[PDB]
């Protein structure tokens, strides 16, 4: 606590609303200060009390990285992963944008969104990475900055979460004290041992441009990082988010988060949560607490003071006093946790179905392709995996959490990962209807086993029957996660490996679409020349079908790519990336550094599969002309609000955030079809220990007709360029050599450049 | 420095040692500090049970011409005896008949045979007898088969000792009886040693020794350049673990165990006696060792290790489906060890004529 709380000031966009802020906290008793920054009992996942003298009303905070948790009436959208795979800022925007209708229409003051960079990427294996967006610090930092933008501009505020360096579900150990049972007694979270270098280059990244977007609140993470609390933790949320971040907003705590009552007060905690929710079992550290410690001398009412001013500053900004959000009328904590019944409203908007089948479609990556796509007109279809239809217990059968159906139920198109940060539909389009309908207009014939494979009379049988005779078979695996767990491994879910084991048996030509939150194993098939056409669909949300086939008929030619690296192996990624122990307190050196995903492979000269940034499309592009323009500079007016990292080159008036050079190259389409193209600038920043390559930009050309060319641009940042000094504690552009890499995926770069400052 | 290689099982434990990871994957950390540490029994030293996961106490005991403080059993000549054989047919037969006579008396663990350390620098050695020959190449031999006797036998071996251990004054074992302590009056002996001697004269008998599947090895009490050969991690995780591959457990000699945490990290896989010898010769795991892993400071997978080194030689000796007989005998002796003895007599036509 040698790192003091800095007081709130408004920063750059909220200095209205901050004013409005404080003056209102001003007049706040004691009681007042503690209703507001402690959670109470409602139909939320959490709930601000009250200023009722004041007329500041309850505040809704709700679940929803894809949107409004455990609401009927609203849309299933892509996951933070799919949008991820889309490499397109504009469905990056809209998608939070959409998102946002949904929750303010619904009734949120706060989103408990987006995911900015916990968990980022150091496992693969981790139960809820799907929730993110890309194993990568800058272009997790540009869907992050947009996601909360999205958001923001809906008049919703934001929760952007988890802060900070919470990269494995195991033994994160949420606080909770229920059926005479405390975690306290049983194991401490896991400490994310991080280096100084790495939290500056690797974890933050994504957390600054989230800043810098606006995020109103940040929400500190389960793990404990260097053995304390993230949640507690001055360090981390005093001095990195408050003071260099300049953190202008409320930290809430994750639910059960807060572990005790005057150092999350001292630290850097705004917002206890849920408090009075959940029967108060994750925890209730402040309210009536907090009261005694401000009444006893303990507490200083300034520290509290400053804690209220940050959760309101987000309500005025946003304009939730003269523009209020409708009613929340969703019961989404669920008797007999809480008995209250539900309203009816129905949110869904004309346009918001088209743009979550085009996240779709602009997200399936096409991993192989020997020939067999796009299709044709083909008579006989055969179709294997319950993937291809509806869960037999219905859509939103596994509740609230996505989370609740036994482990070997068929649940159908994973469109949605399990946890908090799922959502209900209200209907699923199927892979098996789209490609019925397809099949129809070409007066084909379709037929699909979507049983398990293993365990049901027939099945097998069935499919050794059917394959031989048909022109393509499909095949539609599937992989479940959920926040809570990591997965032991890639294994396929369900029945995938025999599924798999079948087709390539009975049929020539089979295509593998693979709907999963995260990497999987297919060392077995991938290479098996029956196996013709290798696509990941990752999390499409209700549009799955639709948004699919067109691409497999050729209608759109796929353009989506990995954002994170395809290994062969579990055992060639990041080590003791899931630490299990039974250890009181358990440990996670993050030794490897920066080295995360294709960093890792990358240092280490290990081969994966598909490399990060890979996808294919129905035709080639041709890279050519790459330019560095040191004269296309500018500076930087655009962020909502601004940090204060320190920089070796700040001249009292210029900013981390310029861009000081921009890049160009030209791509051709040098094939036979229209596609879209996603480019790729990499730069190797000389130093020691230092990534042979990172990624610094990407723009994504579209429909780019067969002949043509067009130029792809990428603007370069001071802090694109920059290293953190441990020593000097700042940011600075370093000596030597900056290879500047242009093209594809991480390994396929035509273009290269070397640019010495 | 040098870290320590996890087992993976070799060439002839292979399938040991996946029901030795199978079992500790199992286990809790008490269970791993359990079974990592001396507890108090008949034996000269004896593992805690996993009793849980049904695993049993093991018996460790002296000595290298059969098992010492039985009755019912034989005197066999010593090392030094066979040696001057130059026999090989003697030297495998010596150690099998030893070996029943361990099984049948219930020993898991026979701390035997000695296989180059003491080696012979002097000829005033007061326990040079126990070994063999002077002599590198010939005391290998004698090793390579001392060794596989036992083991055919079905009693695991815990070859001693590792390393350099070439003079019995001021190899000053810790003990910490009275007031007094060692550590205040004198460390060990440094054994200094260069590392074409090292490759060349005393590594050779124990590389014999693993080849022949010694189960264990036992580390010495001298220290090695003025480290302890038990808490040794050029000597433990690099030469032994490492060049030499050595899939099996460090047994400390009884107090050769100077510390808690660079022994845990060095190399020792086992702390004896632990409870035993009314604690007095050090006591350094156990509670301690829950503490350290609990608290961050040492790794449980670091533990796991060690436990399944303890367990691979359980399972490849089949002491799982076909376990040993009680113990019967109060080796220790009152007042240290206030138990009654049984008995059991365990000589076999063909011995004596062996002998
Ligand atoms: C007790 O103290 C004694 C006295 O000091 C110790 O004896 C020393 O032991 C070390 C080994 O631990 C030994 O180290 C070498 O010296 C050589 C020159 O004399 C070096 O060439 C050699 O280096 C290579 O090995 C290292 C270890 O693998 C590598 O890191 C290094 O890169 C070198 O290897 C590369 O090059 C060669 C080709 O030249 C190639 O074959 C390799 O594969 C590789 O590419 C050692 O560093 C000292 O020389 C020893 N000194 C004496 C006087 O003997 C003894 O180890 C101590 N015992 C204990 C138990 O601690
Ligand atoms: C988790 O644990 C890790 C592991 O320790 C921890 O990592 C360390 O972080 C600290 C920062 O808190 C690093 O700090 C220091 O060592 C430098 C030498 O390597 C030293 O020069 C640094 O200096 C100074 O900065 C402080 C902070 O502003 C200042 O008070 C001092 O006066 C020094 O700066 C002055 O001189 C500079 C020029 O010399 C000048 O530029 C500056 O403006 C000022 O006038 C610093 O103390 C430490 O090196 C890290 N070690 C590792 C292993 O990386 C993480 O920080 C922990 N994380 C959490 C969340 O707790
Ligand atoms: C433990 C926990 O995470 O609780 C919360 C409630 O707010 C937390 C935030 C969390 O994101 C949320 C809402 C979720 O959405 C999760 O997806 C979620 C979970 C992860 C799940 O929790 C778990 O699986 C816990 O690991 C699990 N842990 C334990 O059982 C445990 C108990 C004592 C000591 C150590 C551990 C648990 C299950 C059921 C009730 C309480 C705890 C409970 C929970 O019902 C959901 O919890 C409840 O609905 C609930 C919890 C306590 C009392 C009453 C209801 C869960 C769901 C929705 C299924
Ligand atoms: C600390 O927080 C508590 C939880 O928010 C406060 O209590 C709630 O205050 C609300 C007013 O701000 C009440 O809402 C209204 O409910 C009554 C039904 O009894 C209706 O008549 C009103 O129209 C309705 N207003 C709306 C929603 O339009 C809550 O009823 C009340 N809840 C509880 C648990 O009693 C405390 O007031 C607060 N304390 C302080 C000192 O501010
Ligand atoms: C269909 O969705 C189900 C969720 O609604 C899913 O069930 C859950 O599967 C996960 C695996 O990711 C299991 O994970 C847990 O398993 C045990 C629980 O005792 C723990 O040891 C693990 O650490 C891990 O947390 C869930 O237990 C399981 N849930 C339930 C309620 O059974 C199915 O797997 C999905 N179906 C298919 C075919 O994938
Ligand atoms: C840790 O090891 C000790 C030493 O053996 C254990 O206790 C003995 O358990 C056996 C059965 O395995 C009983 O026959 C003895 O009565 C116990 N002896 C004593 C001194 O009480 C102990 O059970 C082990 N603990 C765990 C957790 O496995
Ligand atoms: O108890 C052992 C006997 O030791 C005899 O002496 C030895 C010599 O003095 C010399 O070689 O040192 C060793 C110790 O390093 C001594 O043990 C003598 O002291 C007798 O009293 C003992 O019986
Ligand atoms: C102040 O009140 C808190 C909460 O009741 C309590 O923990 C603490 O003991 C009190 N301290 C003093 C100095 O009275
Ligand atoms: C809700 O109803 C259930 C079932 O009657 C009851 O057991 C439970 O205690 C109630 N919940 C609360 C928090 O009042
Ligand atoms: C490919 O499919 C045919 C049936 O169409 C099957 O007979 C053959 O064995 C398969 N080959 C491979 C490599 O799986
Ligand atoms: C951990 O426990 C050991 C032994 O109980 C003690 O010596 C050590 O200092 C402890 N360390 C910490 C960080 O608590
Ligand atoms: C992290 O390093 C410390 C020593 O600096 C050690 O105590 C801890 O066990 C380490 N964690 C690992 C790598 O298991
Ligand atoms: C054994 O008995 C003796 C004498 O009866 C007693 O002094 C001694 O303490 C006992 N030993 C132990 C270890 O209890
Ligand atoms: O110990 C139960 C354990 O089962 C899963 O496989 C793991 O990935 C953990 O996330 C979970 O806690
Ligand atoms: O069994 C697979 C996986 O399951 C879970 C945990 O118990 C892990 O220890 C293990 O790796
Ligand atoms: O970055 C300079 C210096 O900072 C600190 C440590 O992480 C060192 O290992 C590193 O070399
Ligand atoms: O010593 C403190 C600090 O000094 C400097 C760097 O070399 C860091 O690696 C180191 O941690
Ligand atoms: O043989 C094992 C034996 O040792 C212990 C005793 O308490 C008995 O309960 C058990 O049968
Ligand atoms: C549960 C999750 O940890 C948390 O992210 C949610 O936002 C609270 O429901
Ligand atoms: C005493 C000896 O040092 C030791 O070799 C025995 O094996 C333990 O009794």
């Amino acid at each position: 606590t040698q790192w003091p709380a800095p007081l709130a000031n408004g920063g750059k966009s909220w200095a209205s609303a901050f004013k409005k802020a404080k003056a209102t906290v001003t007049e706040m008793t004691v009681e007042e200060l503690a209703n507001i920054t402690s959670g109470v009992i409602g139909l939320c996942s959490g709930v601000t009390g009250a200023v009722t003298r004041l007329g500041i009303p309850e505040f809704c905070l709700q679940d929803g990285p894809i949107g409004p948790r455990g609401v009927h009436g609203s849309s299933q959208f892509p996951a933070g992963l799919t949008v991820a795979a889309t490499w397109d800022r504009t469905l990056m925007y809209a998608r939070a944008r959409g998102m946002g209708q949904e929750f303010h229409d619904q009734g949120v003051h706060l989103a408990l969104a987006p995911v900015t960079g916990g968990p980022l990427g150091r496992t693969p294996l981790n139960g809820r990475g799907w929730e993110g967006t890309f194993a990568d610090p800058y272009a997790c930092g540009e869907a992050s900055y947009l996601s909360v933008k999205g958001l923001t501009d809906a008049g919703v505020a934001t929760v952007s979460k988890h802060w900070i360096a919470y990269e494995q579900e195991t033994s994160r150990n949420l606080y909770i004290d229920i059926d005479g049972v405390s975690q306290a007694d049983i194991q401490l979270p896991i400490s994310s041992n991080v280096d100084d270098l790495t939290m500056h280059e690797l974890y933050m990244w994504s957390f600054a441009e989230a800043v810098r977007a606006g995020t109103n609140h940040i929400m500190c993470s389960y793990n404990r990082i260097n053995n304390t609390h993230s949640c507690s933790n001055a360090k981390g949320l005093n001095q990195l988010l408050k003071t260099e971040l300049n953190f202008q907003g409320g930290v809430v705590s994750d639910w059960g988060g807060q572990w005790d009552s005057v150092p999350a007060a001292e630290n850097g905690l705004d917002v206890a949560m849920p408090g009075k929710g959940f029967l108060g079992a994750l925890g209730d550290f402040w309210g009536a607490t907090l009261v005694e410690l401000i009444n006893n001398g303990t507490v200083s009412e300034d520290l509290v003071r400053d804690k209220a001013v940050r959760i309101l500053t987000g309500y005025y900004y946003l304009g939730q006093d003269t523009n209020p959000p409708p009613p929340f009328v969703y019961n989404t904590i669920g008797a007999p946790t809480l008995n209250a019944t539900s309203g009816y409203r129905n949110v869904r908007k004309p346009g918001t179905a088209e743009l979550i089948k085009e996240i779709g479609s602009a997200s399936v990556t096409l991993l192989k392709n020997t020939g067999s796509l796009p299709l044709k007109h083909p008579q006989r279809i055969a179709v294997l995996g319950n993937d291809a239809t509806y869960n037999v217990l219905g859509p939103n059968a596994c509740g609230l959490a996505n989370s609740a159906c036994d482990i070997d139920n068929l649940n159908g198109t994973l469109t949605t990962g399990g946890g908090s940060g799922s959502a209900l539909s209200p209907y699923t389009i199927t892979p098996l209807e789209a490609l019925q309908k397809r099949a129809i207009e070409d007066n084909a014939e379709i037929a699909a086993v979507v049983a398990n494979s293993n365990t049901t009379t027939g099945a097998e049988d069935a499919i050794a029957a059917l394959l031989p005779d048909a022109d393509v078979t499909f095949v539609f695996l599937n992989r479940y996660s959920e926040e809570g767990a990591d997965a032991p491994d890639f294994s396929l879910g369900g029945d995938g490996d025999n599924l798999m084991d079948l087709a390539v048996t009975y049929s020539s030509n089979v295509v593998v679409v693979i709907h999963t939150t995260g990497v999987v194993d297919i060392e077995k098939w991938a290479d098996n020349p029956n196996v013709t056409a290798i696509l990941v669909a990752y999390l499409p949300g209700q549009e799955a079908g639709n948004s699919l086939v067109p691409v497999l008929y050729g209608d759109v030619a796929p353009s989506g790519k990995l954002p994170w690296t395809w290994g062969k192996s579990i055992d060639d990624y990041v080590p003791n990336g899931v630490v299990y122990t039974d250890a009181y307190s358990p440990q996670s050196n993050f030794t490897e550094g920066v080295f995360i995903d294709y960093r890792w492979f990358d240092k280490m000269g290990i081969t994966p599969r598909y490399e990060f940034g890979f996808g294919l499309s129905y035709t080639t592009f041709t890279y050519s002309n790459l330019i560095v323009d040191h004269g296309r500079w500018a500076k930087d007016y655009s962020s909502v609000m601004e940090t204060a990292e320190p920089f070796a080159e700040w001249d009292g008036t210029n900013s981390l955030y310029d861009v000081i050079f921009t890049v160009f190259a030209t791509i051709t389409n040098t094939g036979n079809l229209t596609g879209s193209e996603v480019a790729q600038l990499y730069i190797s920043i000389p130093g020691d220990n230092q990534p042979v390559r990172q990624l610094r930009g990407f723009d994504k050309i579209k429909d780019l007709p067969v002949g043509d060319s067009a130029v792809v641009t990428f603007p370069i940042r001071r802090k694109d360029v920059s290293s953190w000094s441990v020593v000097d504690q700042l940011w600075y552009v370093p000596n030597g050599d900056f290879l500047i890499s242009v093209g594809g995926s991480s390994r396929d770069l035509p273009l290269n450049t070397t640019w010495t400052p």
